[PDB]
């Protein structure tokens, strides 16, 4: 699923990301949108033999199992598939321990890259939320 802007932003702020460990809600559309173009089906396979799944491109070396990823953790507890679901639920509760895991929102290089320092509140314009 493809989902709009307005559209993400209102899932997201429905599961409890907007100023999540001080994160504006604009942060995290403006993650996603570079993390994977608000795909939820996206995946970009990583040279280290991991994967990275979903709309927040969760990474299956540490957060989630696919099954094919050597010395891998499961920390989020779940199969990396259920982060390519149409329902954000599952990459939401991911994301919120991954944020939480002595990073902040550089453990996504997309948003250090693109989002941060910048006017993040834009990506919420047009939203009626």
């Amino acid at each position: 699923k493809v989902f709009g802007r307005c559209e993400l932003a209102a899932a997201m702020k429905r599961h409890g990301l907007d100023n999540y460990r001080g994160y504006s809600l604009g942060n995290w559309v403006c993650a996603a949108k570079f993390e994977s173009n608000f795909n939820t089906q996206a995946t970009n396979r990583n040279t280290d033999g991991s994967t990275d799944y979903g709309i927040l491109q969760i990474n299956s070396r540490w957060w989630c199992n696919d099954g094919r990823t050597p010395g891998s953790r499961n920390l989020c507890n779940i199969p990396c598939s259920a982060l390519l679901s149409s329902d954000i639920t599952a990459s939401v509760n991911c994301a919120k321990k991954i944020v939480s895991d002595g990073n902040g929102m550089n453990a996504w290089v997309a948003w250090r890259n693109r989002c941060k320092g910048t006017d993040v509140q834009a990506w919420i314009r047009g939203c009626r939320l």
